[PDB]
């Protein structure tokens, strides 16, 4: 930036290599990231109470796999409290994930705030004290973080208002988190609320990342050292109107070449609630688009890798390796549904 | 506004007293709301060592003073530890002045965050958390607060980025300040930090001014109930070009009425370094203005105020006097140079 | 602006002087500016055949009126061939206007064009070349000119890009104005087009005006040497509850002082199918407001002054001393009501 | 959109057609648009006197080349006057041009206007008028058009009006072009005037495309009809320092894929007054770049495809064939360097 660059060249190779290594070979990142009520909900799907032991017990099981799943998972995203936890040798996780190789990223937004003037739309808190904080955790072994913000697709939703203050607000984000050595990850989440198609979604999506991508460039977010957790162009899923995975693949690699630029290393897809198979193909699909797609396009999935775990834990011991197992499986098939190479 | 407005009848009455009150009758605002560095360095004038005690005895003084006071000064600002603290005798000194009828105020910005890429241009931290900060002061007799936000005059400053950034933090703020019931007091302070002229100065404040009531009705905040606390438009102190308080006033009341709109009930000026005396007579002459000036034209003044009572006061008892009578004729003469009637 | 002005003291200084002229002591604008295809409406409505003789002939007999009407008129908006014409002598209707002491001013918008993915939203066509037949104009003896943007109200209606395009229009058509020395009058008028409510039209007129100001200051446009035309906030004819002078001033005010700065010398009205007994009605309750007001309300009417005098000519000969009363009668009533002297 | 699209599946598919057409197998654009004074410019230094006679003669010369043209050559962008000249024959030129394979298209602007309050820097005309004339143009055998605006690299340029305007321009522009079936070719040319720096320039470049491609898709424009015609990155002739191909198209390709999307089929260059070889060079050596380049780059190219051809055919009869060679040799050598085959 001439006379008052943002980033150093050092910086910047550094958060290219981490951004790229997150995604390397067709690797994508493990979201166990879900906070106390998030992991509760998730919990109370198998009738286990929710607690901290039980979260420490099942993180735990997911992070002493096989060492052969650094060839699958690239990254994991982490909550404040899991990062700081012991598995039962006595060994920090983050530790655990740093000699598989994985690279550690940590969930950076501190919740919603009511947009007033607008219809139940919110922008993203946790932007105040957000350098010392990433600071601290470059210092304490994380080298990416993850910021999500809202925007709902309704009546007069969404609003310039709350397109604004969402790209501003991941674009400080980023900036931030480049600045303290941490590869962002922009999620820009597109939730329907009335009944909608594909057409109104694949729009308010290239809006949206529009205006992103516009934040980013404003706020001089190096695009090469950050990565983009963006939601499958779907429908609502009450619609009679049932997407296969070709019409959903087309829809979002469309939205994303229209606004998504190629010095982005890659395009990490969240899941929002779809199931681990639709979400298999769904990205196997996507990556086999005849489109340019100069990104590389994997997977940020969280229940999607932690639906099978879930129900082969059921809280109970003894069926580690089952829980070990059902995440293995998930994880290799996305691996392979990631590069187009899943039947 | 037609299906979500911002605010109620009920809610925009309130905030509507409350501002027009802080104002009504020539009335002012004295910023006692010093942070402790600032304390301290207002402190250091007189050989006063800053403690906490210092600080709750020079309030304290300023606090008790005789009950005409409210003819003067219709709010007063506070810090957060200062608005917990207790008189001498065991009362709060929110409800001393409560009981005086003078309104009371909150600092409500958290600070300053560096922002990347800009040459030293900073945007303000406290918006996350702050509804709930909001909510507390006005269950605790807190009737309005202020939000400062700092855009400095450089070499490629300020910037796009900085004034965008700037005017929605506190378009935020103000909304936020709203909800609660707070009537927000926004601050844009153009900082000289160089040697620009007095037409240079009015532009950018201007352009200031301009962006940040377009953000305020961008984010669908009652003006009616907001007050504005802008600098006096002056020229950087390292230039040679002294200016007389009527070139002073022309060029802010011109600056002020080319974008300020006339629902804001009232406009209180800051000092940022001038003498009591030119504070007085320059304000006297911006109520002297020919030009239209729709709003009521006031001080909210810190130093301006608080300069004559820390030479009074000298960290010593016995001296509270003389402390309380150089509070008291000071804010009298901004009183009287409130309405153009100071000779 | 320090380094690059947009006008130098003496341009300012002209622009300044026409502007107050034209509203100097409650006077008014005669909007006699229609086109061919207007007028031929405007004249249908009398059973007359719609020609350029009697385009001629009716504005003949508007402007061959006593010269007291310098007394209520202050400007009049030509058409480009009308400005042209002749009074049947030697002496030009541009001539007749200036020794009667009227300031002239010229339509200069070329009209709407369709702004492709919006519903049915136009933005405004006339920049380009607009400088030369400024310049051309203020040679030929015309001191103001007028543009006029249309936003309407429907289903995503104004939507984000049909305002910042009228309202950079706007902006744009004005600095081109002043920088030739005509004073631009700007006119956003915002139309409903389905059954709003009164708050709907008074919020949309309000961002409306928000973003033309912001544009005009992003352009840097002299607000002092500039007019606004706005369209009064009422409803359609098709709303089912009637608003009272008394609801639509207040509403009208209210909008106008949120958004519209002091340093507008004044706002004079349109009509847009209200009734001439009603536009009186309606601009006399807004000059008896006890808002603040700081500018100097007065009207810009069309058919409101040319409704009694097509009315009275009808086309036919010696049928003149009747259009000439009804012409003077509603300049003397309008004039009255633009003060708050009108019973 | 779901509501209100831009355009239908017919027309976005026809022009995603004419726009990959035009680059198709590494061919490019001759750029023989030159207006009657650019011509006459470019006509002076071969000491032959302007008119019309030699511009009809020098585009028969260029027009009248081998019909394998069409294997370097996909599209010839022309002026108004030049698409309606002969061929000394019954065929017209643009009818020759058809039937030799080349796309044909049409210069679109009319040019600078000063944009007040700022430092020189102009917007372009051309908008009022553009849909007749892009119809009238399309049923003359023109599938695409071409728009130029001009940003400067001085003191305070590009500011922000002038940025926000020529981006909207361009958006506008494209949007009526593909309303109307054109291909638009939006032309963001940053011209230095001074010293600058190579990451100066970058920096200038990557804004001006950010925001050029926002307005783009605020307009609603379908971005798989449309070509962009940047300047490659490089340093101005008074530069100290000169800059290799290699570090040219490094500073391209950076710029252009941080802020250019996938979905624009390909990237033509212009000159600028860089010389035949030195395009050529860097056009291969932007072509061999290891970055991922999701599009087609290609050249549009003036004066480089022009300058053997003057100096071969120096305004003399039966120095022809010099001048078919010299155009031919000069677009097999840059349709090489377009598939990154030059040596």
């Amino acid at each position: 930036a001439h006379r008052f660059p943002a980033l150093t060249q050092e910086q910047k190779k550094e958060l290219s290599e981490i951004a790229q290594s997150i995604v390397a070979n067709g690797k994508g990142i493990l979201a166990a990231d879900e906070s106390v009520g998030t992991m509760g909900n998730r919990l109370q799907r198998i009738k286990v109470e929710n607690t901290e032991e039980n979260r420490r017990q099942f993180r735990e099981i997911l992070f002493s796999v096989d060492s052969s799943i650094n060839q699958s998972i690239g990254g994991v995203i982490l909550f404040h409290e899991t990062l700081y936890q012991k598995d039962s040798q006595g060994k920090l996780f983050r530790n655990i994930l740093k000699e598989k190789g994985i690279v550690v990223g940590i969930k950076l937004d501190q919740g919603g705030a009511p947009l007033a003037g607008t219809n139940k739309e919110t922008t993203i808190q946790g932007l105040d004290g957000l350098s010392e904080r990433c600071a601290q955790y470059k210092k304490d072994g994380v080298d990416f973080g993850k910021w999500r913000a809202v925007l709902r697709i309704a009546d007069q939703c969404p609003s310039s208002l709350a397109i604004q203050e969402n790209a501003n607000a991941l674009a400080r984000y980023a900036s931030i988190c480049q600045q303290n050595g941490l590869v962002p990850i922009v999620e820009p989440e597109v939730i329907p609320d009335g009944d909608h198609d594909l057409e109104h979604c694949q729009y308010v999506t290239e809006k949206v990342l529009a205006a992103v991508y516009k934040a980013l460039n404003d706020h001089h977010v190096y695009l090469e050292g950050t990565l983009l957790k963006p939601n499958m162009v779907t429908a609502g899923h009450a619609c009679t109107k049932k997407y296969t995975p070709e019409q959903v693949a087309m829809a979002t690699v469309t939205a994303l070449h229209r606004t998504v630029p190629a010095a982005v290393p890659g395009i990490c897809f969240l899941s929002g609630g779809m199931s681990e198979e639709d979400a298999t193909l769904n990205l196997n699909a996507i990556n086999l688009c005849p489109l340019p797609k100069p990104w590389k396009l994997s997977f940020s999935y969280g229940r999607a890798l932690q639906a099978s775990a879930l129900a082969a834990w059921g809280g109970k011991a003894a069926n580690k390796e089952a829980t070990q197992e059902a995440f293995m499986k998930r994880a290799m098939a996305n691996c392979q549904a990631a590069k187009g190479q899943y039947v």
